[PDB]
DNA sequence: TCGTGTAAGCAGTCCGCG
DNA sequence: GCGGACTGCTTAC
């Protein structure tokens, strides 16, 4: 097999590489690498190598990477640009891999960890780790086992062995139901001394160290605990012990309020999946911990225990580890379902970089970019310092609030990727400029054609048309992944569509659910065994079909991420190839292409009603419009429709057989104005959305920019089983919304767009009726805590304070004294509750860590002095009343003369 | 919230508005 | 009360 690297790192003037050798075996090495740099030269001089401008270089070996990084120093001082790749680590991969990295997931060490620490005095701190760890429960992904260190002896009390026996029972058995999938995997280690327990995971993570290493919240909790306990009981030497190469060091994350440490174990890549999680799921959870997370991804219930944590081991040692060990086959389930491992692996190994940097878009495109031009035996410029400046980005129509039945929208293709390789947009191809006239102009035609020699964008930047850029070509190769992907992502989703319409007629009989690929389109074949399948049977098929579709979600919607984050990179003031010109040519292109079509559009639907200046595009952002169709339907009559589903069919095949077409012809225009180089303008039928036929639903309503629902029947080619609600920016989409009013929200816009008015004033007058039933935890407020310290004086609000804050200010004075207390901890999530007049709280609102139960110390009288009134109009009237106006309806019913009699 | 970008919505504070 | 200037937070793209 072709070797891969699994890790790499300089550590002084030595590469140390951990790699996959061409037997498939595990291999260490350090080598002296030297680095080259790059200077320009004179013309006269013969050389192979020249800058992306075209100007040759000469090419600087050093006698080591000390040299080299000095001899930049220098340049600097003298006040020459150094060119060439200044990551020697990156240079190094790039000559020790030159070619297309074939991996071997199998091979690659993953290790999944969670440790336990009793603490009686409040969070354990990992910068002090002042208390015994006494649990740890470590995954390996190659022995797939769970290895568990269990602590007996310790100063907070002496426990039994766990049993696994009692682990495995139900809970209704008194057990902790470890799921008896992974049960024959547990080996289990008891410890007499802490000090026994960490010296012999020393041993183990020597003999079984981790390439990839993960679990949740592992890089500012466990790592630095384990280090810092490791350190304090045996010393520096020995804990460093966790890196295969004997370095670390603390690294200091800085952000706009404070700064963490965390340790950076060089020749290990922490991937922590709670940050894998925030960057690849997009998703915005009101709570991270892990029990939260694993509801919302797996509906698994909470893990139950009596009492606080710090209680736990001693008084239930069982569950205590237990509990560690299902903390870790959590973080494998969650994994299992999103892929965010073998999609950090996929990405990693192809931008030839360190796995931990897929967290970094700038990083990853560095690499990319510099391994594409060195094949060409081209040389990168030096990084730059740039200010910060801003600068314009999407165009989004102001829609006028209303009710709008029937809505078709249509959307371009991988916008801004598109904008890049339709233009050629690169550092190195930027041809020149031309005169800008008012961007009104270029919209409407009327405006000078820009060049008839190259290619344009209207913020007055020209590019070459001879060759493509190394952007336009690297971003197109992850474009061709991402449509790859998307396409299983939409298979799969159809596919499940199918499955849905069958289970309306489930079979009597015992059957096994089909062996099938989930990523391609169901055979005819196929879709008759379905239609003779069993409930259960199509029960599992679905699930397998709902996990191939979130596969294949993970894959293309964060190849999209990487996409769309090298047209922000040439925005950010720290990528190698920033550019506000090129970062402006992008988005005020897209700007246009926007304005444009809508033009086109309403010309070509005024020409097919024969009216004139009708406006059918009633919203668009930054790349999408939305065009009113109830003129196409009405044209033909709601009465000669059968069926929903034939209405639908009916828009569809005008949106692909009428509208495309002008989309096209209108986007080839565009293209032949702007001189482009190529026409990549692709808009696409997105939504058919409507009422059900013969209800009184409206369909769809706009309040204003960003903010809109609509009730589709066919998204992107698939067609529900069950119309779908898409709604944007409305309060059922924000995480700060409680979440039983989130739900409240969505039935009364579910009842307005499918059923009407009516249906809406029964939902309302039963939802303020009940509400107050409700769980305290379902209907609390969310927010982010920041600047706690900034607003408190002397544990009272100071000027300006947020509500949330003043909430956590309040919760502060309640709990003072009691060091057991959960705190609120700075910038991370809090629930938020009103406060009624006169409660002993002291102030009208309060906040505690959100996805916990507020501390028994308070809930009584929390429960007790909660504002009702002001949570329902807050966060329920408020913003129903804003729904109701738009769509021109009335969430009470109003008074008539039929009250009369 | 360490980690690519801008546009733009609503909650809430402070305080004007005769 | 509502609306502007401002901060804070959270979406859509
Ligand atoms: N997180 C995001 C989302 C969007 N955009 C920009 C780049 C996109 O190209 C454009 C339009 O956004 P879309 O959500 O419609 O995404 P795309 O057009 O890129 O992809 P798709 O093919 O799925 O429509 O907005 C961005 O910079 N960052
Ligand atoms: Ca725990
Ligand atoms: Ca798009
Ligand atoms: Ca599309
Ligand atoms: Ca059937
Ligand atoms: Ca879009
Ligand atoms: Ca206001």
């Amino acid at each position: 097999m072709k070797e891969f690297y699994l890790t790499v790192e300089q550590i002084g003037d030595s590469i140390f590489e951990r790699y996959i050798d061409s037997n498939g075996r595990e291999r260490t090495r350090e080598v002296e690498y030297k680095p080259s740099l790059f200077a320009h030269c004179p013309e006269s001089q013969a050389t192979k190598y020249f800058d992306i401008y075209g100007k040759p270089c000469t090419r600087k070996l050093f006698a080591n990477m000390r040299d080299a990084s000095q001899w930049i120093k220098r340049m600097e001082d003298i006040g020459l640009e150094a060119l060439g790749m200044d990551d020697f680590k990156l240079a190094y991969l790039s000559d020790t891999y030159n070619y297309e990295i074939k991996y071997d997931h199998t091979k690659i060490r993953v290790a999944n960890f969670d440790i336990e620490v009793t603490s009686p005095d409040g969070f354990p701190e990992p910068s002090q780790a002042k208390h015994p760890i006494d649990a740890i429960t470590h995954y390996d992904s190659i022995d797939d086992r769970f290895y568990v260190f269990d602590l007996l002896n310790s100063p907070y009390g002496n426990v039994e062995e766990w049993s696994i026996e009692i682990a495995a029972k139900l809970q209704e058995q008194g057990g902790d139901e470890v799921p008896s999938e992974i049960i024959d995997k547990i080996i289990y280690m008891p410890f007499d001394n802490e000090k026994e327990l960490l010296m012999e995971y020393l041993n183990f993570w020597q003999q079984k160290t981790p390439v990839i290493l993960t679990g949740w919240n592992v890089e500012s909790f466990a790592i630095p605990y384990v280090y810092n306990r490791i350190k304090n009981i045996f010393g520096e030497s020995t804990a460093k012990r966790l890196s295969p190469h004997r370095k670390t060091r603390v690294k200091v994350i800085e952000n706009m309020y404070g700064s963490r440490e965390i340790i950076t174990l060089f020749g290990i890549s922490v991937l922590d999946y709670i940050d894998l999680y925030k960057k690849f799921s997009f998703t915005n959870q009101p709570s991270y911990s892990l029990d939260y997370i694993s509801e919302f991804e797996l509906n698994v219930g909470k893990l139950k225990y009596d009492g606080p944590i710090s209680k736990l081991r001693e008084s239930n040692h069982q569950r205590y580890i237990s509990y560690n060990i299902i903390a870790v086959y959590r973080v494998l389930q969650i994994d299992a379902k999103r892929q965010f491992i073998n999609l950090s692996l996929d990405m990693g190994y192809y931008a030839k970089i360190q796995i931990q940097s897929v967290f970094s878009p700038i990083k990853t495109w560095d690499a990319i970019i510099f391994n594409s031009l060195k094949e060409q035996n081209k040389v990168i410029p030096q990084g730059r310092s740039h200010p910060v400046q801003p600068y314009p980005g999407a165009f989004v129509k102001e829609p006028i609030p209303n009710r709008y039945k029937y809505v078709m929208s249509f959307d371009l293709t991988s916008l801004y990727p598109s904008i890049i390789r339709q233009v050629n947009i690169s550092p190195e191809t930027i041809a020149g400029t031309f005169k800008v006239a008012p961007l009104h102009d270029y919209i409407n035609a009327v405006a000078e054609r820009p060049s008839d020699v190259y290619s344009c964008s209207p913020n007055g930047m020209m590019y070459y048309k001879d060759r493509d850029g190394v952007v336009p070509t690297e971003i197109t190769k992850v474009f061709n992944q991402r449509k790859e992907h998307k396409g299983y992502m939409l298979a799969a989703q159809r596919n499940g569509e199918i499955i849905k319409e069958a289970l309306h007629n489930p079979n009597l009989s015992v059957d096994e659910p089909l062996d099938v690929d989930y990523r391609f389109d169901f055979s005819d074949e196929i879709k008759e065994k379905i239609k003779k399948l069993s409930a259960k049977s199509l029960n599992e098929m679905l699930f397998r079909a709902q996990r191939t579709e979130v596969a294949g979600m993970t894959a293309q919607i964060n190849r999209k991420a990487l996409i769309n984050g090298l047209a922000g990179a040439l925005g950010n003031v720290w990528f190698r190839y920033y550019d506000l010109r090129n970062a402006t040519a992008i988005t005020t292109f897209g700007q246009m292409a926007l304005q444009w079509i809508e033009r086109k559009v309403n010309e070509y639907l005024n020409e097919v009603c024969g009216t004139e200046g009708e406006a059918f595009v009633l919203y668009g952002d930054t790349d999408s419009i939305y065009v009113s169709a109830d003129k196409i339907i009405d044209k033909v009559g709601e009465s000669k429709f059968r069926d929903t589903n034939h209405w639908v069919d009916f828009l569809d095949k005008f949106a692909r057989e009428r509208m495309e077409p002008a989309i096209d012809r209108g986007f080839r225009e565009m293209c032949e104005y702007m001189n482009n180089k190529q026409h990549l303008m692709f808009m696409d039928r997105e939504a058919i959305a409507g009422p059900p036929l013969g209800s009184k639903g409206i369909g769809g309503f706009w309040t204003g920019k960003k903010r809109y629902a609509l009730n589709v029947w066919d998204m992107e080619g698939t067609r529900y089983a069950e119309p779908k609600l898409k709604i944007m920016g409305l309060e059922t989409q924000k995480s700060s919304t409680p979440k039983a009013v989130q739900k409240a929200l969505k039935e009364c816009i579910r009842r307005m767009l499918q059923e009407g008015e009516e249906s809406l004033q029964e939902y309302f007058k039963e939802f303020e009726k009940e509400f107050r039933q409700l769980n305290y935890i379902s209907i609390a407020s969310v927010s982010s805590a920041n600047n706690i310290a900034k607003y408190d004086v002397g544990g009272f609000p100071g000027p300006k304070c947020p509500f949330h804050i003043r909430g956590i200010l309040t919760y502060n004075r309640a709990i003072k004294g009691n060091i057991d207390a959960p705190q609120v901890v700075e910038g991370e999530k809090v629930y938020v509750l009103p406060l009624r007049e006169g409660n002993p709280f002291g102030d009208k609102c309060i906040a505690w860590p959100s996805g916990t139960e507020i501390t028994d110390l308070i809930k009584d009288d929390v429960l007790h002095w909660m504002d009702y009134t002001v949570l329902l109009e807050k966060t329920f009237i408020k913003p129903l009343e804003g729904f109701t106006s738009a769509a021109k309806l009335d969430y009470e019913k109003k008074a008539s003369l039929f009250d009369m009699f």
